[PDB]
């Protein structure tokens, strides 16, 4: 019956889901509006600036999750330190067989984007993200949830669950976090070695010049980014492609949205940025 | 939009019934969801009258015949819709809220981000109608989180689709409570169902053979599961014009587990072209 302990103003660790369920029911019977972080933990800075959004709604309390799904790299006290220096008030820690007590069972399917672009090798991949994604944010109910723009075909992915399901869930996209040369934050960049991190660049200079060049349409933006992958050794493109911001077809004008994603050595990376076209 | 108490509110858009369900929470109403394809029948206001029977409660009772748990081949334009009788009766039995949204409002991208049930969706109902549970899960999932119910109900007649929904909300860990309630019956134990009105006389009378094979094998079970299944194949077999698509006992949860001193006979036959459905608790031995 008695709610779990909560402290306000300190970081408080839940591994159990009803004892965050039970925690975030009444903090938003308190008035509070709760926000939901979910990460798969070994955070870094790109995650930090998902927590720095969601503290800055008025009355937030923040949820960060941190749990590596195996449907779809640990460093367990490292996170909560930093979490408790970003001021975060909850982090809900849950095991497998927490979030998975009957084992894999009812998921959820995605539509046919999932099979496309990320989806090309790994074509189970979504459905993994979205079935966690969902649990999440029945257990939590948060009023907002922040994903980085870093994912994107998951950002669009998830913004398809919700409206599909009918979740009263605000969706958030935060833009992603870069290295001072450009580089989209990720915890595989440290595996790069030197010729690699430098060849890595190209992704994110590919996709900044083809915003630029996109005054001069389409082809000219792709055939941009083209050059500049193009210019890099050993960087291995598997897709390259300008798609609506829904990831639909392009449309002849407007606003779009281009991706990369490309190999060096073992290390798969991916980027993206808004086109506007003309 | 408005909500009179007292008197049926009628709502077609999923946003002004999730408006009004969320306002109502807010003021301590509790709120109960009935979720139906309509052609309502006396078991469907048995599920009401569960609903309203919790102090507090307000009840909206959907209405809302499901075009993604049917296959090609004319179920869907031929299923019963009695939409002035539905209503009817929800204003007689003191419903205050009809959902009856469109497809479209349900369905604006149409087949999309889906309900994938687990293996049970593929036995029994769902081994000849491979996305049929799916469709069920998805609209029961999308009318959950419209309504935001604090208890949803459903009959016990369609057992296997009662469990998979206990599944569904089990394991995406949805904060509603889901109740079942015992099959109302016809005085000579036929179950009540929308697809009643398409036996004719002779059907009619020959279909009381499912309940009458489960209620002895429910009887029959004292002296094992064999006499049970024997018991009821012979009530079954005995009948005119009964052809038996499955009898089956299963666990209760009819999951991978063997059955134990709990069962569920679960029987679907066919009179005519009319598919009945039905099943009974069994407890073996004694
Ligand atoms: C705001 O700028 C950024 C920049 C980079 C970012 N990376 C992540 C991130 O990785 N989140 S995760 O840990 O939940 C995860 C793990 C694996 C897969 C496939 C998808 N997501 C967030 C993020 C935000
Ligand atoms: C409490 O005693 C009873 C006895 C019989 C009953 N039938 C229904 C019923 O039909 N509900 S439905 O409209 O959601 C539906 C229709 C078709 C299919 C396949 C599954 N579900 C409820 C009910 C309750
Ligand atoms: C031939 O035996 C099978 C076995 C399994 C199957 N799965 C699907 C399937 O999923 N199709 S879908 O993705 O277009 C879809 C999903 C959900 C809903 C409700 C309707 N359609 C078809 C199918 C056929």
């Amino acid at each position: 019956m008695a709610i779990p302990a909560f402290h306000p103003g300190e970081l408080n660790v839940y591994s159990a889901p009803g004892d965050v369920a039970d925690v975030s029911r009444a903090l938003r019977l308190t008035g509070r509006r709760v926000m939901l972080v979910p990460t798969m933990g070994a955070l870094h800075e790109g995650h930090l600036a998902l927590v720095r959004a969601a503290k800055r709604v008025p009355g937030s309390v923040v949820v960060v999750s941190i749990f590596v799904n195996p449907m779809q790299p640990r460093t367990p006290d490292d996170d909560l330190a930093q979490l408790r220096a970003e001021g975060v008030e909850i982090a809900f820690t849950p095991t497998t067989a927490a979030m998975y007590p009957d084992g894999l069972r009812t998921t959820v399917q995605p539509g046919p984007l999932a099979a496309e672009l990320e989806g090309g090798p790994r074509p189970t991949h979504f459905a993994g993200v979205l079935t966690v994604v969902l649990k999440l944010l029945q257990i939590v109910r948060p009023d907002r949830v922040f994903f980085g723009e870093k994912d994107y075909q998951q950002l669009v992915l998830i913004r398809q669950l919700v409206a599909d399901f009918n979740l009263d869930v605000a969706v958030v996209g935060v833009p992603t976090v870069r290295e001072a040369d450009g580089l989209a934050m990720s915890s595989r960049n440290r595996y790069l070695d030197p010729a690699q991190r430098a060849a890595a660049v190209a992704l994110s200079a590919a996709l900044t010049a083809a915003a630029h060049a996109a005054t001069a349409g389409a082809q000219a933006a792709l055939d941009a980014a083209r050059a500049v992958l193009d210019a890099a050794p050993g960087v291995a493109v598997d897709y390259l492609e300008l798609r609506d911001i829904g990831l639909g077809p392009m449309p002849l004008n407007g606003s779009g949205r281009l991706l990369v994603a490309a190999r060096l050595g073992t290390t798969r990376l991916l980027d993206n940025i808004a086109i506007e076209i003309g």
